[PDB]
């Protein structure tokens, strides 16, 4: 389907959890979301995960120019991809809400489509206490109508490291998508009209 | 069913465990209880869990005025939602029974519906000794006629952290409801007849 | 069946393990055993577990006078229910054998029905060596004709905390009953005539 | 089946592992072997396990005189049952072989039936290194024609504590019996073909 | 099935994860790749793993001269096989990518087929933090058109040591092959069509 | 089939993993390999495991003279069974490869059937790092044509202690045999013709 038709499945302010595995080729959905987007794209890049998506798409033969043109907010890492507009540090595997808000202030083209890559990395690295703060990190932004956030997370990484943390994560978001071989399953949604349905937006 | 009928399933003094998961959208049931209750609402908000429920409902388009109008006793956390009448500290992942009673003594309109949110968070953070004190906290109030308590807990979070603790919790409460896709199961009840039955008060 | 016929399933000196879960509402079987008992009742109350049973029954509308009139030996705890004839301190999660006998001497008119509540708590809290001491505490009393003991234990609490202890426990007792939704399963018994059979004495 | 027939399944020098569970009432088999023995009986009583078996049989109504007349070597424990001809301390959850032999040197009527009770307790108490020493002790006696040893072990206790240890144990013994609800299964035997067969000697 | 058609499944710059187990005889596939590659072969030999593949093929009766003539970069280990053009010390279970780059600067006949052997050894040895740096090492080269890398990893070793790590690895590579008894499963590929298909190039 | 045919399933230089369990009575297969053998037999006895196999066979009624007259290289242990031609020290649950070669230097007959007993014990006793060294110890001798080694290992003991280690072990060997009640399964082999097949060599 058309890019903007897909976004119509969500409301401004939502936090969407996109669960995928290593065989899912999640970078394809990320490309679909960024390519020819009608709204401004802002990527929160955790631990150089955007660079990984980028290189995989580049090798696949995609035109990565669109990925290079979006604005990015790095949280750790040393490989800059896209228009970096901010660089936050990660202490105790969590960012500074103070610094983060000071960075988005330079944005004024709201609303924006906000993909967040690499959250599962932070979770794998920390203990229960630090994992809980990472989730608080996510729930702290749910509802801010400045954007629609898409948290791409490798489901298995989180499940196997700490199953309780995955459950907390699915609880605080408003919608949950799961990339499977036959398409994208809408596990949870604000619109009961689409809950449990499977869509194939890339067709 | 009627909201007046749903509440009839319980009697004053009961402690009801409401088990849910990340895909349950448990906030819908909380909203239902808050918006259809004819008694005063007193929420025990553990670690800003109420703010998360409120935020999810708000984004979902619900009129959340009823939520801001209830009385709230905060245990930890920093996000105020509703009329906060007390703030307790989470020392050793538990709360003082003395300081709590000191706060609830300022209430006169009894009985009340008392939703408790975030207990699983407390449990997830503590060890077995601390978890036991949390369970003891819950059993110490079972039977007090000034209210009917609804403990909303993310079942998976507790079961994966300490399965024994989840079973202790289920033992000490008088009723147990579990939210599923088909509806709400009454897993345990004072009424020996309803056990195992499923109801859909929100349809 | 009327309680006194239920008691005929056992022989004086027996130690009966009553296995239940949080959804069993085991307090119902306890009430049945205590109410109108023709044999004296002596309750060993571990860590205020008797108060929890009492409280759930009271809220359920039972006439709990019978529970307040039986003799009780408390092991730890601060909630007094019934005629407390003794208070024993808990050290390393077991009770002094000397102190216990020192207390049971002030008793006459044997045999007695001896409900023991809360053993699973001692196991959940103690270390592996203390868990073994708990089982040892239980086996020390098997065979004494002055009573028939009923150890009410939350099966899941023990098995999910330390499966080996449950096995040791089941081995030292003479009879094992398991409360299920369909009735009480007699998992083990001295009488090969009832082993594997299910009875419903509460009807 | 009669005593002599059952014993013909084994030859002198053999070490037989008798696996059971809490619900098996293994004391019935021990009674069968003791009461029906033309050979002298010598029991290795580890951590008062003989006393436990004794007590269960007594409460069951069995005539425990035959158990009181066997010679016993105690390893730890404080409950004396039978004619104690020796007492040994358990160092690091193992037994000194030089001290054990110094005790059995007083026996002048060979061969004997040697039941060994409570081995799973020594294992539940030790770590891998200490557990390996226990199996070592067991394999050092295999083959000695002065007796036929029957090691009664609670299978689940060992398996849950250390599965590798159970596998090693089964490897060093010459015969393995497992008590089930339908009868005793011969999991391993020097006699080919009877492996996998089930017998009911207590019928 | 084929010879030159095999390499056509991949594009220059790809990173191929080849998953196998102890019963796969994965060396057969390595032999095939080395012996049928028209491009230069450069092997990254981690902890003398090339020597193990080599000895196994030699014993199987294969002509291993082709294995001895490829260029090799040893990462740890003391068993030289092939033509060692560089050696790297292992520190914190990873190597200096900077020194590695210097070592490969001598290569001037690009592209090359780059088999990497023994990665699961570095993973089995390190902790989570170190395992992440190993995966990081792998993702850093994804897309470099100088070669096509085939990482031979014992799947069970990684999965059983750190399941989260296996999922991270599968995520960062562009293609994944899994050796099975029925043939090679293409679990992931830049070509949508072939994903899920099985090929038997060794026929 | 007699040993002669059985050994023909393998070729010199191979390392064969023989997986068994406590109910397998693996000693019977060992007896079959030793009793039956035109080639010289050399047993690597780790932590007195040979004594245990010997004792079980003895109580079973077998003639154990053939086991008493073979050459043995002890790796730890206290029970002397067979003709001990060497004693090796076990440090960090592994054996020095420089000392081993010195002990087999006295061996004039090649090739020899080399049953290695008790490896799972070294693994059960060590951590992951020491286990990996044990595996290296096995892979370092894969391919030496002076013998055909048969490592008798209690699979469950290794599997339950460290599943990864078992997979690593199965990887470095050239053939894998698994003893079951219906016979010996050939889980892996250099000879594709026999792979996956089940044989019952103990049948006369
Ligand atoms: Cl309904
Ligand atoms: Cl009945
Ligand atoms: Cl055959």
């Amino acid at each position: 389907m058309n890019s903007e038709k897909f976004f119509k499945l969500f409301r401004v302010g939502e936090t969407v959890l996109v669960e995928y595995s290593g065989t899912s080729r999640a970078e394809l959905l990320l490309y679909y979301i960024v390519n020819n987007s009608k709204l401004p794209i802002v990527v929160d890049d955790i631990l150089d995960t955007y660079y990984e998506f980028y290189t995989r798409l580049k090798v696949a033969g995609f035109d990565v120019a669109p990925l290079e043109n979006v604005q990015v907010i790095k949280m750790g890492g040393t490989k800059d991809i896209g228009r970096v507009i901010g660089r936050l540090n990660i202490s105790k595997y969590v960012i500074s809400e103070q610094e983060y808000m000071e960075i988005v202030s330079q944005l004024k083209d709201y609303p924006v489509i906000n993909p967040v890559l690499g959250l599962h990395k932070l979770i794998l690295l920390g203990n229960t206490f630090e994992n809980i703060n990472v989730v608080k990190m996510v729930s702290n932004y749910v509802g801010r109508e400045e954007r629609i956030a898409f948290y791409f997370v490798n489901r298995n990484v989180i499940e196997k490291h700490s199953s309780p943390i995955l459950d907390l994560l699915e609880e605080v978001v408003t919608s949950i998508l799961e990339i499977t071989d036959s398409g994208i399953i809408i596990k949870k949604s604000i619109k009961d009209e689409i809950a449990g349905k499977i869509v194939s937006p890339l067709l």
